[PDB]
């Protein structure tokens, strides 16, 4: 006398789940069958089973779903048959419904959709970290998203967490922050049942003084433990911000003499007429012995150079005279395809 069983495997949104692999065991642990893969409709059908207690156990999870170690018991108590497509059933066929849950995933982007971003120092940009919220999140034990920002970066204010686009109280999700480490930990798992997207947004700035063109990478990580004590740890793909700055080289010479000049003072202003400040200091220069003023770490890109003090010289009557002051601004442009602007400035006695 022999019975049968029908395993009905489903996934997200009650979808029929194919490719889920199971083994069938007797209660005493002996393997009856292995490599039983759910068909296109999420079914595994087995007949010809001697009466008694059995249990299925998953050996391979469907792609994208969490592995499930649970031993699922059933009794074969009556006779039953079932053909391969289940269109014909006789007697009693034990029915087993097995649900699968997706495993959380992690995605990091810059300003929503970017994987790379050329940006000026001390200029705001966002890290957008989105993780999948599974259908059994309600039953999860741990769900944490972390991100340690490269130390060449400054966290701006307090990172914000959105669930399905809605900002959540510190009750449901707590945003912690210590040093460069940002950590958002789910605290109320019930307030997230039915939700699908965990979105952590960290606002950042690239510090001043990092070499231009240097790639500052970022990644975020998700840590979780589900109801079955399955522990996950995934890391996002790296995203990159690149500091954009340039160099301004001024060489101060004489009109006809063409000689290098020391002592000529200049200043760099933006097109709003305000002096440019870099490391807390205004961008000022005094011409060296070779008549050079080199300014580095200048963000993009439109500025105006002004002479604030002309060089001196001594005529034959020993006179202590200053060259003429240049009263017109010198427009400069800094931007890739023009990252180092070298300008020669001629200086007239009258």
């Amino acid at each position: 006398k022999r019975g049968a069983v029908d395993l009905i495997k489903t996934g997200v949104n009650e979808k029929a789940m194919a490719g889920a692999v199971f083994s069938l065991f007797k209660k005493d642990g002996t393997e009856v069958k292995k490599e039983l893969a759910t068909d296109a409709n999420g079914h595994i059908r087995v007949q010809g089973l001697e009466y008694g207690e059995y249990y299925f156990q998953e050996t391979k999870a469907p792609k994208g779903y969490v592995i499930d170690p649970t031993k699922r018991e059933f009794f074969v108590k009556n006779s039953g048959t079932i053909n391969e497509d289940g269109t014909i059933t006789s007697g009693t066929v034990v029915k087993m419904e097995v649900k699968n849950n997706e495993e959380p995933t992690i995605d990091k982007k810059i300003n929503g959709k970017l994987e790379a971003l050329p940006i000026n120092p001390l200029t705001n940009y966002n890290y957008d970290i989105k993780t999948l919220i599974p259908e059994d999140i309600k039953e999860y034990k741990k769900y944490v998203v972390t991100d340690t920002l490269d130390n060449r970066l400054v966290i701006q204010g307090k990172p914000i967490v959105k669930i399905d686009g809605a900002e959540v109280n510190a009750n449901v999700v707590e945003v912690a922050i210590e040093g460069q480490k940002v950590t958002a930990t789910v605290k109320d798992f019930t307030k997230m049942d039915g939700k699908k997207e965990f979105h952590l947004q960290i606002k950042s700035q690239v510090k001043e003084g990092v070499p231009s063109g240097s790639e500052i990478l970022n990644t975020a990580k998700i840590h979780f433990t589900n109801k079955n004590d399955v522990i996950g740890e995934k890391e996002s793909k790296p995203v990159v911000v690149i500091p954009t700055t340039g160099i301004i080289e001024l060489t101060k010479i004489d009109s006809a003499n063409k000689n290098k000049m020391k002592g000529a003072e200049f200043v760099l202003k933006d097109n709003n007429g305000k002096i440019v400040v870099v490391a807390g200091k205004e961008v000022t220069g005094v011409s060296d012995e070779n008549g050079v003023i080199k300014w580095s770490n200048i963000p993009y890109g439109d500025y105006q150079i002004f002479e604030t003090k002309a060089p001196t010289y001594t005529k034959e009557d020993g006179t202590k005279t200053s060259y003429q002051l240049l009263k017109d601004p010198i427009d400069v442009k800094i931007s890739e395809n023009n990252q180092t602007v070298k300008l020669t400035i001629e200086n007239n006695k009258s």
